[PDB]
């Protein structure tokens, strides 16, 4: 059985913790629930850690007092199809292989599934670790609670004796790097300096051997990513988000300075040896838009190249961990701002961006966002009980499973079927424009080999490559973004029509140039 | 195909109809929809009918232009169990045979079923016509549309060559009389003088041979019972109701003079020659409480006896067609006012009232009635359509079949299961008190033979008989009333506790008197 410790003894040194813990709703929660610090207390000084205390990062540390929220979080949505490749005719991007050629996502890019699986899915996807990590067997794919208990309870490593990234299976890639893990787990929260910069107190950084880092990590989406364990108050912990909002002064709502002030973020820094080490962002309100934006954003978490001279930008560079914090129509400028692109297209040679799941930046300026609606209202609503204590559902999933709470309490004029119909109108329309955008991208791409072999000039090919950047950006935003336009239907429409326009321009350019060589 | 007539010519002699028809929502509906007056127009003067025009009473006269209301009305609710005798342990009155002994309802008293069957059910019930009328075969009991097309399309008469009331089956009664038919049909609306008084212009009256009258009647619950066919406005046609509300000055809401004035009734009389003949009551508002009270009331529609001297009150007497228009606690006074009782109990010899379905008089003063709710809100609600023209459902049935529209639009705090649970709490409690009331009534009744045979005095027996009147009234109101307390739970509770108190007093009186003789 747990035996409480004297928190006043800790507070003698830990004044920041005192200030947070004594005031919030965890003022009665003893440190022993999450820390084993006996040897630490025997050896520490006011400025030197001494023996390092044990800190629990497992989600079951919160589940004995918050079982309802834990059990809701760990539920597996079986209707969220697992390991479903997006580059197929029945998924999100039928022509993805042709369009993404040259990028690691060509090796595998599946649709997302329930949050319990995020860390194991990261470890086992074919693009990440060369096939090094696999489920122990094909039964384990069902085991959401097991994944939550720990990744290494359900996975194997093909070679525990080596730590290099290499291919164990032929059609895999080794794109994983330490930055990725920040959106899968925060088990490393005490072992990683802010931004992954080199730091004498950090075991891990942007330049670490990612296979070694992986082996030290266990739990997905820790409860403390959104809730400070000491104050119980709302927060974020993701460095790239704090960097955008606070360090670069862009605010929580870059398009709305008033909402940014009302729903702001305060950066709190913790030190090692009286040097800044790590940071958190305390929120003014329990604002899920910003909580979810720790991960559901467009980012850099990877090496790339400079737009200016084509030189390599490695993991050592700050730009390898970057939140652009820009909507689709501001993105090209944001990428120019840091002089960065992701890959050269394998067929066209164009410098291209790689977009990823920009839900937060897409939601900005939408009708729902402008009306004060937030991610949680549609994706983790309050539970409705005939008789009971209300709590917030932590099963983050499509509103289709809980339409009464997610939509119909606000939209009293609609039945469930009417609300579903409105979602599908947008998704069907948007998907049609995604498909047409891909058709035109593909038509352009297929002209590049013909143009090159016919002797079309480098100047014309470069003009077409410049068009390819924009045609790509204004399409791929929407295959990356998970709502198929629902989050901002007018923006999707405008973007996708722009993509098509750019590809059509490039097709005309290249056809005319080819025809002139004949 | 129908050919329109020149209505202006009719109006030269029918100013009363002109003033209604030209102003209301049937101003464009030609008379040929409901009248065949060709030979009438050829032979009439303004002071001489000439040949009698034909008037359609069938509901299909309205269904041509109002199919949705007609089809909703004629629907059969199969879940409303048919021919289900109330004097059984699993229905409303487990001890009914003992308690009602001496009255015709002992022969058969079934629960109500859908409105389509009202006229056929009246004709075929074992207590009504000595078993003379039967369904043609046992298949016809399902045929609601056929019954509406006409009773004699689905029934047979055991002896078309005779018109006397007599028993054709051994355990039947011949309680039917012409007053009954006024709550089953209004096919006779032009052939029956106000109250069924004798009149030169009336084919039928209170004193008619009911078997002959029955053969002239076809359709249940005519659409024009609630809607004037000329103005389309709200009305009642039932003489007994107009007599209580208007002639006797009691008002539409006897307990609320303000509501009576706002939601009142105007008596309109129609003449034959110089003499008043029939009447209707035009309503100030479309008030279902008053529409439904044409039938869902306690009434006399039968011969009886005088409380003063025990003499017979026959069908010729106006008291044989009477709406008491009194709540349960005013009823005994109302029956004393007309010096009337129904039957002498077969075992106790007590003069007793017979109560029938007093829904209107029970609903008065209830929380719902005081809040301006009316029968239609729970039993005939507006249809809710995702896309469509709203109409009023005419399928008058339990709210359990349409809880969203009947209850939950007002009670937003409840789920369907919660609302059902609240109904059942009241019905379960009320039924327990009905059962306990019957237990005590039965205990008293069973002491009468013992007391009589022991030589208990007539004075003591008469004391106990006076107690029996009250014990009976305060019980039977609630087996008669169809809501099992829901329409007025506090009144049911007070009444049933009074019944039990009266029976207990009588049991003590009789036991002590028997014990004293021994
Ligand atoms: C003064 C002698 C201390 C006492 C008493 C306690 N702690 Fe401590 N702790 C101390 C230092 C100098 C540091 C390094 C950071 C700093 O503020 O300079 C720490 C660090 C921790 C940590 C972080 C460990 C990690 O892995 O990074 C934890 C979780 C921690 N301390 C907890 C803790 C508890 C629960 C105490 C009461 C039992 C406690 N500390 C006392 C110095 C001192
Ligand atoms: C779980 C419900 C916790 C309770 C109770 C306490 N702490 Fe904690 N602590 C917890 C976690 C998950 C972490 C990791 C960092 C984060 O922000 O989530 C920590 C960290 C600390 C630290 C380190 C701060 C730093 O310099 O980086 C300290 C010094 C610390 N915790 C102290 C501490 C004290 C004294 C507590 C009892 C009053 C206490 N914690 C409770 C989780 C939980
Ligand atoms: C029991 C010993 C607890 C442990 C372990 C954890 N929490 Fe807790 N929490 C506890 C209490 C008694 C309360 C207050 C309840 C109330 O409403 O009065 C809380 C509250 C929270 C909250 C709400 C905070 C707020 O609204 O300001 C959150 C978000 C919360 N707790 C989160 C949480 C986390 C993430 C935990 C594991 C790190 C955790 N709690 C552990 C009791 C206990
Ligand atoms: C936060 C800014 C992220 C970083 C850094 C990385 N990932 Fe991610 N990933 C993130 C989200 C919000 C989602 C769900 C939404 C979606 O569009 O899928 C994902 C999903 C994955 C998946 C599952 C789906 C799939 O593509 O097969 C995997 C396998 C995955 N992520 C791997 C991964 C790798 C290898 C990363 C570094 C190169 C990486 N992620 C970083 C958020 C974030
Ligand atoms: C008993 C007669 C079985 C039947 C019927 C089914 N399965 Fe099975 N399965 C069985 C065993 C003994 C094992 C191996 C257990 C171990 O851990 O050693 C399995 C394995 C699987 C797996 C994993 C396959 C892999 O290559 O790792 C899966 C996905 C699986 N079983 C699914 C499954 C399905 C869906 C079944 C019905 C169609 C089915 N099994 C039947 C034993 C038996
Ligand atoms: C960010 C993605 C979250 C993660 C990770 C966890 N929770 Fe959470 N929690 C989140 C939100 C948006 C809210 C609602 C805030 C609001 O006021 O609208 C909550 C709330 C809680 C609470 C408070 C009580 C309640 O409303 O249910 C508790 C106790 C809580 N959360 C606990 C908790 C646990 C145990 C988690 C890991 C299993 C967890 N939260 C993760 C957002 C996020
Ligand atoms: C209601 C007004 C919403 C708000 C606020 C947010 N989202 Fe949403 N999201 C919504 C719908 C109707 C859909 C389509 C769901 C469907 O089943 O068709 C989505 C989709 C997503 C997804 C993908 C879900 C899945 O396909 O399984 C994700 C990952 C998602 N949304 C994330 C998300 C974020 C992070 C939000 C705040 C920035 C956000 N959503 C808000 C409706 C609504
Ligand atoms: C004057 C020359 C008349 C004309 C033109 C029409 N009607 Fe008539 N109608 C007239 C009289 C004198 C009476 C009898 C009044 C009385 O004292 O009893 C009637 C009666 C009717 C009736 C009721 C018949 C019944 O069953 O009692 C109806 C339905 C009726 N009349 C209809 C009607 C129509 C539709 C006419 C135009 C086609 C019409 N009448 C003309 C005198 C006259
Ligand atoms: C059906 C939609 C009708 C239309 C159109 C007209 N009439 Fe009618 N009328 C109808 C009914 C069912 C009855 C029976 C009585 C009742 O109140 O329901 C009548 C009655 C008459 C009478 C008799 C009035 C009386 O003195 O008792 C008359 C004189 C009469 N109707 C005339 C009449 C005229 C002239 C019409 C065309 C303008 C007309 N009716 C239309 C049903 C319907
Ligand atoms: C078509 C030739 C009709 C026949 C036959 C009947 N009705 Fe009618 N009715 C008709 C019309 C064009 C309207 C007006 C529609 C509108 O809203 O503009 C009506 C109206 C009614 C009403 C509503 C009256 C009101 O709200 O004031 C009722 C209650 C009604 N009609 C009843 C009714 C009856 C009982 C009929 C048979 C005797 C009947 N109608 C026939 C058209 C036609
Ligand atoms: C209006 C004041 C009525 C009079 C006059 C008569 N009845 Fe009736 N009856 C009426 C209603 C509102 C109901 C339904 C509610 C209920 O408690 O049943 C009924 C029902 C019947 C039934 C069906 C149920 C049954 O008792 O088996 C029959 C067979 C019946 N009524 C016959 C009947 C007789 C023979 C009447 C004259 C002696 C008579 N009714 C008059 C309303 C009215
Ligand atoms: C064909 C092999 C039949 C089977 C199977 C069922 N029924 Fe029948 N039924 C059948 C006939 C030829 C008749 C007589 C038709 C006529 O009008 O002459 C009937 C009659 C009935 C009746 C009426 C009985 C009466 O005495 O009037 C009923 C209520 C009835 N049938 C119901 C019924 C049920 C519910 C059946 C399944 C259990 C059933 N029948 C089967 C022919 C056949
Ligand atoms: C009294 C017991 C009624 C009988 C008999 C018929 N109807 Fe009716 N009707 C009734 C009510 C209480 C209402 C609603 C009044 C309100 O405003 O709340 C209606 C309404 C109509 C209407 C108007 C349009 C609508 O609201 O649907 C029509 C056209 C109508 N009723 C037609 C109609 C028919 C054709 C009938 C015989 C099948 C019939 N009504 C009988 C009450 C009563
Ligand atoms: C809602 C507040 C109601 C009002 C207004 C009226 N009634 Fe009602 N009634 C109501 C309930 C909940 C019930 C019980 C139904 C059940 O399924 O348990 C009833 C019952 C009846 C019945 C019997 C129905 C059946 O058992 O099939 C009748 C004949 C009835 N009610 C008639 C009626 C009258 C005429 C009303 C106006 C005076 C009236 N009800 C109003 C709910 C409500
Ligand atoms: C992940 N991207
Ligand atoms: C009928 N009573
Ligand atoms: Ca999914
Ligand atoms: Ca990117
Ligand atoms: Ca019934
Ligand atoms: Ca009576
Ligand atoms: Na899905
Ligand atoms: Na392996
Ligand atoms: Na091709
Ligand atoms: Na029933
Ligand atoms: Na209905």
């Amino acid at each position: 059985n747990l035996k409480p410790v004297d928190a006043m003894q800790c507070f003698d040194c830990h004044t920041q913790i005192e200030d947070m813990h004594t005031v919030g709703k965890h003022a009665t929660v003893n440190c022993v629930h999450c820390h084993d610090a006996t040897e630490h207390v025997e050896t520490a000084s006011s400025r030197r850690m001494g023996e390092r205390p044990v800190t629990r990062m497992d989600l079951e540390a919160c589940a004995t007092c918050h079982t309802a929220q834990f059990n809701s979080f760990v539920e597996v949505r079986h209707e969220s199809h697992p390991r479903l490749e997006k580059a197929t005719p029945t998924s999100r991007s039928p022509m993805f292989d042709k369009l993404i050629a040259g990028h690691g996502f060509a090796f595998e890019h599946a649709e997302p599934r329930s949050h319990a699986f995020m860390l194991v899915d990261h470890f086992v996807v074919d693009r990440a670790y060369g096939g090094r990590f696999q489920f122990k067997n094909w039964q384990k794919v069902t085991d959401g609670m097991g994944a939550v208990r720990g990744a290494w309870t359900v996975l194997t490593d093909a070679d525990p004796e080596s730590s290099d990234q290499r291919r164990f299976l032929s059609q895999t890639a080794t794109a994983a790097n330490p930055v990725c893990l920040n959106c899968k787990t925060q088990d490393h929260i005490l072992d990683w300096a802010y931004m992954g910069d080199e730091h004498e107190a950090a075991k891990w950084s942007r330049t670490s051997e990612v296979v070694e880092f992986a082996r030290d990590l266990n739990h997905p989406l820790n409860c403390f990513m959104c809730h400070d364990p000491h104050s119980a108050g709302p927060r974020v912990v993701r460095d790239g988000l704090i960097n955008a909002v606070v360090d670069r002064g862009l605010g929580t709502y870059p398009h709305d300075p008033v909402k940014s002030e009302q729903q702001g973020m305060t950066k709190v820094t913790f030190q090692r040896g009286r040097e800044d080490f790590r940071a958190i962002g305390l929120l003014d309100t329990a604002d899920s838009n910003v909580m979810c934006a720790q991960c559901h954003v467009e980012y850099n978490c990877n090496p790339g190249y400079q737009l200016s001279d084509g030189s390599r930008v490695g993991m050592d560079d700050r730009r390898a961990n970057h939140f652009f914090w820009a909507n689709v129509f501001d993105y090209k400028e944001a990428a120019q701002e840091i002089d960065f692109f992701d890959f050269r297209h394998a067929t066209t040679g164009a410098a291209l961006p790689k977009l990823q799941h920009p839900e937060a930046e897409t939601f900005w300026g939408s009708v729902h966002e402008r009306n004060g609606v937030a991610c949680a209202d549609c994706h983790m609503p309050k539970v409705q009980l005939e008789n009971g204590k209300v709590y917030t559902s932590h099963s983050q999933r499509t509103p289709r499973d809980m339409m009464g709470q997610a939509c119909l309490n606000c939209h009293a004029e609609w039945t469930e079927d009417q609300a579903l119909y409105a979602i599908d109108y947008i998704k069907n329309y948007t998907h049609g424009k995604i498909v047409k955008s891909e058709y035109w991208l593909a038509k352009m791409i297929d002209l590049f080999p013909v143009a090159k072999r016919a002797g079309v000039s480098e100047d014309v090919l470069n003009q077409a490559r410049e068009l390819h950047y924009d045609a790509h950006l204004y399409w791929e935003w929407w295959t990356a973004e998970n709502s198929v336009g629902f989050h901002n239907p007018d923006q999707a429409r405008e973007s996708l029509m722009t993509s098509i326009s750019k590809s059509k321009e490039a097709v005309s350019l290249l056809n005319d140039a080819i025809d002139a060589q004949v």
